[PDB]
């Protein structure tokens, strides 16, 4: 049994069922004997009785089994349009995992490289992350013909954000919406990292059992790399509630991590033939590589811009006698270095604020706290009320703070602020739009997913990125440097 | 007992002795009672009998003890020119570690900020790592008056390289010389990371014991943060063999790691007064911060240069019909992206070489190996013979290899090579120069240190840096990208 209490630990890699758009035969390491098979093997391949215990060559034929052996470390081999003993044509997916050979058969519907080259040429010239992700949903929708294409980007806390959308006009928008980390369990994230493609042909389809589900040793069949692997009844119910019959996800791998997903949703059943899936997988790899380079370039540009800005400031600092007056006149210009909603200067026990900052009365408390925990280093939090409980009252204005010491001797600081994340939301969805529910209740709806995320990030700001902290550290050295020169 | 067999595990943090240029009093957490004292406390402070068991105020006076309490998390407090009960003036170092208060006294010889500001102003304008490290040894020698100033940079394997030197003309040069990781044990590296300064006043001086060495509980006195802490007899013998009487080291901390040391050596005994040491410590902090920023800038410049070069190549690739001919004509130009001694192109089972590469006959073996382990990713080693034993024969020409796949489909590679590190040595030292030895033998001489390092890096090249691998990965995506466009 699986429910909302234990679905976070569901063993989705060993479901004991496949989807009905293909059939599955499990053989031993050397593909000599047939150990397991899907119940629908009889109907599709045209066989009678139990296949378990019979030889590989006896079931498929000496001709086919020889080709399968030649094809055989963990990445599945795609063999489109293969012929059986009785002439029937099938698309075959072959892989070996935990010293078990798994063979998947699809009714053949026969140019992967041709489709992929067209798609990859149209994204290769993109000169920004924004331009790449914007055109991709549009392009994938037009080429693959799904009713909705989304891109999810994973936050530091595992939450997903919808950062791009192409949809049918009549469908509701999820653009700028967040879902909590729990909506995609750890075991699901692990499989998304191992398989480029994940296909759900028909959410309402009857799943086909694998026989036997457990062998005599008490071992289930690991379907981690099987494209026919059946899906969790929790996710099934989620899709049914949304009016989604079919899905296909493409994993976005950046710097060997799961950056996010390209997800295609359809309102009617839909499976792509093996050749179209090979093309989509190749597009996924190229999209991932191009995004990785564009991310690297944006980081370089951001830090080069910060260096240029700090050099401009050091030049002015050499021509001003009173450094303190220059900081009072200039501090707001440091807002261009690090994305923030407000910035402040704490110098000679005097406060100067710009944009969204805590109230004037709250600053001395904040300054004393920073002085005690900083230890002459950059100090940052995205959850100010977890550090100072009475900061809760002004969380709408300033929920996050990054502190930069600007003196090696005195307790003078340059303070950067961010509003709580819900204040910066740009959501294009319909709040009136409601969803039909199943046995499990309204937990499995976009509406409730978004409400749970909003609760989890209350009194919290957008976290300070690795790039934000790198620029802050370079700014500390620059300002502490000139402050020493002027002593 | 300590010898060459167990000096790697010597507990140098609990030696039970101090250096004779000061005296030490250990008190309880609250500085109420005197628990331990150095044998020379009587002579310097002018007291008689045992100090252990007597109250803090009884030994020092109600006046002094009140000031010490006010000064008191792990970073020692420097109190220059403090007066005792009987009028005597002392420089006092105060710290609290493992709930024990340690108080160190130096005969007072009384402007830290004034000296430091002069030194820091002369390094702040340096525009390259090379310019900073070159001027620093020269500057430190002239200001602090030591016979030799070295800068050591630590390699990935813990080995030290002499990257800058200012010395008396009559002394032998260590510039471009390496020492093995073992020459500075792990416990020594840990203390270098905790203390900015390490002082050895007189290598031939008689060490003063701390009484008691062990308390009744069986606990020794942890002198981790004590400037008077005595030095290992292994290092003592090393300095004596070199003709060095005194040393002072400044720790270089970059990105919270021990980057290296600024080491001052003197041929006669030498201790700097507390005010000069405060100035040297501040110079150390600023040198470390400026080096950190210059390292960051050089990395940015290197990767920006690689992007510019790859963009130039992509422009040419759009105007050439045959991409393979462009690679055959251009491959040597990729040597400008990544520091290497040679580069090669393996395309359509044909080899083209430039600079120091393996022999023509050895390449097919190498290409087959790369094809099997690469898995369509960047593969690199600095020790080629550990992967292919018969690569040993051509290690003088090519000991290191970095492989870049240039096709998603075919097994075509762009190969970068480095000679074994001893071929690239630029050593300014005297090979005829010999050293007197002590009981332990010739192991404790620069001559034998360098010989042991040379043996440890046989058949090995300069390791591929994080920046080298980052550029290689960006080059892979660029070349695999255009190769797909031309299919
Ligand atoms: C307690 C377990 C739960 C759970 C498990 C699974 N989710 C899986 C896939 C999945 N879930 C979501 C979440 C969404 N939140 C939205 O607001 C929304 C639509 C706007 C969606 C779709 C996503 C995004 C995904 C990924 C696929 C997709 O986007 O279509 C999953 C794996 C499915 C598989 O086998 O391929 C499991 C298991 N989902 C829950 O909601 C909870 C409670
Ligand atoms: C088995 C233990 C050994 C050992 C221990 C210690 N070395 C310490 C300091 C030290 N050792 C060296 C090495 C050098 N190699 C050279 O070729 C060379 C001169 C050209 C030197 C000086 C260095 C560089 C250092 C750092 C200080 C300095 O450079 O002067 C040490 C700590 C000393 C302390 O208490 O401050 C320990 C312990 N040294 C060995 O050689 C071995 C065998
Ligand atoms: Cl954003
Ligand atoms: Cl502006
Ligand atoms: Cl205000
Ligand atoms: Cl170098
Ligand atoms: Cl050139
Ligand atoms: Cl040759």
């Amino acid at each position: 049994h699986v429910d909302l209490t234990n679905c976070d630990r569901e063993p989705i890699h060993i479901p004991g069922y496949i989807q009905p758009h293909g059939c599955l035969i499990a053989c031993d390491n050397a593909m000599r004997m047939v150990l397991r098979h899907s119940e629908n093997c009889g109907e599709l391949l045209g066989l009678e009785g139990d296949l378990n215990g019979r030889t590989a060559e006896d079931v498929l034929g000496k001709r086919l089994v020889h080709d399968l052996r030649n094809a055989l470390t963990t990445r599945p081999a795609m063999l489109p349009a293969m012929e059986t003993s009785d002439g029937r044509s099938f698309d075959i997916s072959l892989h070996r995992y935990k010293s078990t050979t798994i063979i998947e058969f699809e009714p053949s519907d026969s140019q992967p490289l041709g489709t992929a080259r067209k798609m990859v040429d149209r994204i290769r010239e993109a000169d920004s992350v924004e331009s790449l992700i914007s055109r991709t949903t549009r392009l994938v929708k037009a080429t693959l013909g799904y009713d909705r294409v989304l891109i999810y980007r994973f936050e530091e806390d595992g939450a997903g954000k919808v950062v791009s959308e192409a949809k049918q006009p009549e469908l509701e928008s999820f653009l700028g919406q967040y879902f909590p980390a729990s909506d995609i369990p750890q075991q699901a994230r692990a499989l998304y990292l191992k398989n480029t493609l994940r296909i759900i042909s028909d959410a309402s389809g009857t799943p086909i059992p694998v026989l036997p589900a457990v062998d005599v040793s008490g071992e289930p069949l690991d379907l981690s790399y099987a494209h026919l692997r059946n899906f969790s009844p929790i996710h099934c119910e989620y899709l049914r509630n949304m009016g989604v019959a079919a899905s296909m996800s493409i994993s976005v791998i950046v710097d060997d991590a799961l950056w996010g997903l390209i997800v295609c949703h359809h309102c009617s059943p839909r499976v792509l033939s093996m050749p179209v899936r090979i093309a989509a997988a190749m597009f996924g790899e190229f999209f991932s590589m191009f995004l990785q380079v564009l991310k690297q370039k944006r980081r370089l540009d951001t830090i080069n811009h910060a260096h240029a800005a700090l050099d401009r400031f050091l030049r002015l600092a050499a021509h001003r006698a009173n450094l303190e007056e220059l900081l009072v006149d200039s501090f707001q210009d440091f807002a261009r270095l690090i994305p923030c909603d407000g910035v402040g200067l704490w110098v000679g026990n005097n406060w100067h604020g710009h944009g969204a900052t805590p109230p004037h009365d709250a600053i001395p408390r904040l300054a004393r706290f920073v002085a005690s925990v900083s230890e002459g280093r950059v100090w940052a939090t995205h959850a100010l009320s977890q550090a100072i409980p009475e900061a809760e009252i002004y969380a709408d204005t300033a929920a996050g703070m990054l502190a930069i010491p600007i003196s090696q001797v005195k307790s003078d600081y340059l303070l950067f602020f961010r509003k709580e994340i819900v204040q910066n939301l740009n959501w294009a969805g319909n709040p009136e739009k409601s969803y039909e529910t199943g046995p499990m209740g309204d937990r499995l709806t976009p509406r409730k997913s978004f409400a749970i995320w909003k609760e989890s990030v209350r009194l919290q700001a957008q976290p300070w990125s690795e790039a934000d902290r790198e620029i802050a550290e370079t700014a500390r050295i620059a300002l502490v440097g000139v402050a020493f020169h002027h002593s």
